[PDB]
């Protein structure tokens, strides 16, 4: 015995709201019905893309800003999972106050420290040092030492995703290596993943490591 009929049943799906939604339902469920922490500075983020056949400087798009946590949040729910992380693809993250290389060129001065993240372990390593990291940048592990960081860009090379940070006083050695060791420290970098670090100073040096700016760890 069976019946065929034209009509095709609701295929049924688990429930999470982590592919790709807009809105869904939170809320009714608790006192606490707006709540937005409110961030010492406003941070926002770009997101670059070179594809093979035009250049980055000309593929150059922006995403969204944010001066609170509840700000950027929900972006990270809307830019968090798979959204824009495709091969080629670039963002950053930096204070709202930066500009085309006019008055913020010391952004382009400082310096950064850059990592290399695999999505084989972007399960807890991705969810875990990332979160860690927004968190870091407006308050943690960096402390308000933090407010030197001029911002942060991630490239993600096909499925490779990569992290780099930038220190606007590339002098502030406190920032650079206390922020930038007890990252790459903290995170497990020295005995696994080799965390590269530049400074703009090289571009009047470079060839050979010379002084703390070059080194992969």
């Amino acid at each position: 015995m069976a019946t065929v009929e034209p009509e095709t049943t609701p295929t049924p799906n688990p429930p999470t709201t982590e592919e790709e939604k807009t809105e869904s339902n939170q809320e009714v469920a608790n006192p606490e019905h707006y709540i937005k922490h409110p961030l010492q500075n406003r941070w926002a983020l770009w997101f670059f893309k070179n594809d093979k056949s035009k250049t980055w400087q000309a593929n150059l798009r922006l995403i969204s800003k944010f001066d609170t946590v509840e700000d950027f949040w929900a972006l990270y729910n809307h830019i968090q999972l798979s959204s824009n992380l495709m091969p080629g693809c670039d963002y950053s993250l930096f204070k709202d106050g930066i500009e085309p290389m006019w008055e913020d060129e010391k952004n382009k001065r400082g310096g950064r420290w850059l990592i290399t993240l695999n999505k084989q372990q972007r399960r807890s390593d991705l969810d875990r040092f990332w979160l860690e990291t927004l968190l870091c940048l407006i308050g943690e592990s960096f402390d308000d030492y933090s407010d030197d960081v001029c911002g942060a860009v991630v490239n993600v090379r096909a499925k490779g995703d990569k992290i780099a940070i930038w220190t606007t006083e590339c002098e502030n050695r406190e920032a650079v290596t206390h922020i930038g060791r007890v990252y790459k420290e903290r995170l497990g970098l020295p005995p696994k993943i080799v965390i590269g670090y530049q400074s703009h100073a090289d571009t009047a040096t470079k060839s050979g490591s010379t002084t703390k700016n070059r080194f992969v760890v």
